[PDB]
């Protein structure tokens, strides 16, 4: 669905908000993109909140 990400390494800051159409999908959809920006980091994302941290 609508889930927001935000990248958080040591040098470098990459957020991103995507349609995913479910959970998972944006899991797996969305990491792809969201990493295509900042692969370099890995995410981890909350259901509470619905955003996904991709940090290296």
């Amino acid at each position: 669905m609508y889930y927001l990400v935000v990248n958080k390494g040591q040098n470098a800051f990459y957020e991103t908000l995507t349609k995913a159409v479910d959970a998972e999908t944006a899991r797996n959809a969305f990491i792809q993109s969201l990493k295509d920006d900042g692969v370099q980091g890995v995410w981890t994302y909350d259901d509470a909140t619905k955003t996904f941290t991709v940090q290296a």
